[PDB]
């Protein structure tokens, strides 16, 4: 076009920074929403952090200058243009918030460049949802297959019951629409292949070589992540680690729990484990 060169990647990304400081917190989402899950908790990092927010796993998918790049048809391929971004916006270190799988991308980000993440803060993270023998994620295939339901054959009726069910608590509640509102703004097609990568990635063999610290935080009562996940994380991870589990309801507790999720996650951000 006339404007310059059309600039597809830097639109799916729609990488956004606000606030100022030596350190830059680099916060990251979860399958179904975006950059807006992060409302509550931004307007106080402002002031002592700059703060890099971008959208991924198909967010924003139906503005129709959205492309699908092939790098997204996995967790290793975000987790690459995690990488990119922090090259692209000269981020020489930075404190990393990962939202559910997010924070296995900057999981395996950091394996590659520990020199950037000087932490990762992980915000109900797994790092595989289907059992094994051996392994509690929280689902059987018949969980995953019942989850998955309508997905391709009714989005619009898959939605109104996936929402509730991965937020908690109660369907009118402004978090659940946010969710649902979010899952509008996926392309059908994308939803359905991102859910595929979503629940067929297992990045339980990563977590030894992860040696940047990592604050591990979760509700307590959280369908998508059992509460014996943290503490498998914090086994297993090749440097230091806490755990946090919050008396909480729901996989995005940052929305729907402000009030106890906020000041858990800012005191991670800020205080360093010695
Ligand atoms: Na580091
Ligand atoms: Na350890
Ligand atoms: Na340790």
């Amino acid at each position: 076009g006339p404007l310059g060169s059309m600039n597809r990647v830097e639109a799916a990304r729609n990488v956004h920074i606000v606030g100022s400081g030596d350190t830059t917190v680099v916060l990251g989402h979860g399958f179904g929403t975006d950059q807006s899950v992060w409302k509550h908790l931004v307007p106080y990092l402002v002031d002592s952090y700059r703060v890099l927010l971008y959208d991924n796993m198909g967010a924003g998918s139906t503005n129709p200058e959205y492309f699908h790049f092939e790098r997204y048809s996995t967790l290793q391929g975000y987790a690459h243009d995690l990488l990119v971004i922090l090259h692209e916006f000269n981020i020489r270190s930075c404190i990393f918030v990962g939202h559910s799988l997010s924070a296995m991308t900057g999981a395996i980000a950091s394996i590659i460049r520990p020199d950037l993440f000087q932490k990762i803060v992980m915000l109900s993270a797994s790092p595989r949802f289907l059992n094994t023998a051996d392994y509690l994620g929280g689902f059987e295939p018949a969980d995953v297959e019942q989850l998955a339901g309508a997905i391709e054959a009714n989005y619009k009726s898959w939605v109104s019951g996936f929402a509730p069910m991965v937020v908690g608590g109660d369907m009118d509640s402004v978090a659940v629409q946010e969710f649902s509102r979010t899952l509008f703004n996926m392309r059908p097609d994308i939803a359905r292949s991102v859910f595929r990568t979503i629940f067929t990635s297992d990045l339980r063999d990563y977590l030894g070589r992860v040696t940047v610290p990592c604050h591990i935080i979760q509700s307590s009562r959280d369908m998508a992540v059992p509460v014996s996940v943290a503490g498998y994380i914090h086994n297993r991870v090749g440097g230091r680690s806490v755990v946090e589990v919050m008396n909480t309801e729901g996989h995005l507790p940052q929305l729907s729990a402000p009030e106890v999720a906020i000041p858990v996650l800012l005191r991670h951000i800020k205080n360093d484990i010695d």
